[PDB]
């Protein structure tokens, strides 16, 4: 990414940072409604059925913050994220077993929610820059997954 692309990424991300939990809820609900098989990975809250139930769930709201806190720290490294990716790849490859396809689904949900909430900060410029940043994340985590023996 260019420096200007990174800045577009971080500018919209500052919006997310004003209310991380609410953004996390909207992203995870989007992911689970669009790709329900992904919900199966979350043993604590895989029984949830309705949008209202998902919004009321403390565990889901915690999970959304967990994701976005880690992702935000990754984005802020502007591609220099090997040290932050290392523990994430370790758990997601060997413990949780999250295939790349699911990381594509959550990337799609992130993009969907940013476009829905912050369209003035998410025009084609910013969309394209966030797409690149999330693609780079997936490329690099996929290489780490393979290093660890997981072809997911
Ligand atoms: C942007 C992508 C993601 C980030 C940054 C992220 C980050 C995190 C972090 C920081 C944790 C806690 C520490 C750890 O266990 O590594 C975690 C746990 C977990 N993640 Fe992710 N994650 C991502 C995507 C996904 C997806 C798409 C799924 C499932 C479809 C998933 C499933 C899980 C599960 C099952 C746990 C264990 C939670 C528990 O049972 O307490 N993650 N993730």
């Amino acid at each position: 990414l260019s420096e200007g692309e990174w800045q577009l990424v971080l500018h919209v991300w500052a919006k997310v940072e004003a209310d991380v939990a609410g953004h996390g809820q909207d992203i995870l609900i989007r992911l689970f409604k669009s790709h329900p098989e992904t919900l199966e990975k979350h043993d604590r809250f895989k029984h949830l059925k309705t949008e209202a139930e998902m919004k009321a769930s403390e565990d889901l709201k915690k999970a959304g913050v967990t994701v976005l806190t880690a992702l935000g720290a990754i984005l802020k490294k502007k591609g220099h994220h090997e040290a932050e990716l290392k523990p994430l790849a370790q758990s997601h490859a060997t413990k949780h077993k999250i295939p790349i396809k699911y990381l594509e689904f959550i990337s799609e949900a992130i993009i969907h929610v940013l476009h829905s909430r912050h369209p003035g900060d998410f025009g084609a410029d910013a969309q394209g820059a966030m797409n690149k940043a999330l693609e780079l994340f997936r490329k690099d985590i996929a290489a780490k997954y393979k290093e660890l023996g997981y072809q997911g």
